[PDB]
């Protein structure tokens, strides 16, 4: 069966790990715990096709570190994550997208824009700003909450669909 290497990028604290832990381990915990189980693999069925998801979480890596460069060049698709209550994380998306484009030497890389923490009443980045940005990039935009599980599976499955359209 086909294996998809999905890379999760974005500023520290946007919820890249919480999104991964929900998808793979079925839970959310607010407290940071680095001793949690190291599973990043899940067998799943998307649009009838059975596949294996391998999630490469860039959290905890220094920017420009070797492991981060390795994750990016082996990754087939990218989730570009910002938090809806973190303006700077949204402004940083352009930087993460340009970096993926450089490391892949491609102007057409499968990507999904993810607006995380959509359970928060606290909102400094509007849906329209994110929809206009994803439209200019020609990529899907998905609103998620790693806390309530809203849009989580949709964001990773939409990325797999983007990889398939590309191939
Ligand atoms: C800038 C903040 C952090 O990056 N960070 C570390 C977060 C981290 O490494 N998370 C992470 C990376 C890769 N895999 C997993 N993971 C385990 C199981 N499944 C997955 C997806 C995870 Br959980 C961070 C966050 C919060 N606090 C701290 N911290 C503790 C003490 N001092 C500091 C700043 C850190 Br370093
Ligand atoms: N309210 C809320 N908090 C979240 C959500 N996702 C992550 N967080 C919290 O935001 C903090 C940072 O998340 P983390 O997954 O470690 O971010 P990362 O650095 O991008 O991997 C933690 O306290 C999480 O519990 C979410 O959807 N909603």
């Amino acid at each position: 069966m086909t294996e998809y290497k999905l890379v999760v990028v974005g500023a520290c604290g946007v919820g890249k790990s919480a999104l991964t832990i929900q998808l793979i381990q079925n839970h959310f915990v607010d407290e940071y715990d680095p001793t949690i189980e190291d599973s990043y693999r899940k067998q799943v069925v998307i649009d009838g096709e059975t596949c294996l998801l391998d999630i490469l979480d860039t959290a905890g890596q220094e920017e420009y570190s070797a492991m981060r460069d390795q994750y990016m060049r082996t990754g087939e698709g990218f989730l570009c994550v910002f938090a809806i209550n973190n303006t700077k994380s949204f402004e940083d998306i352009h930087h993460y997208r340009e970096q993926i484009k450089r490391v892949k030497d491609s102007e057409d890389v499968p990507m999904v824009l993810v607006g995380n923490k959509c359970d928060l009443p606290s909102r400094t980045v509007d849906t329209k700003q994110a929809q206009d940005l994803a439209r200019s990039y020609g990529i899907p935009f998905i609103e998620t909450s790693a806390k309530t599980r809203q849009g989580v599976d949709d964001a990773f499955y939409t990325l797999v669909r983007e990889i398939r359209k590309h191939k």
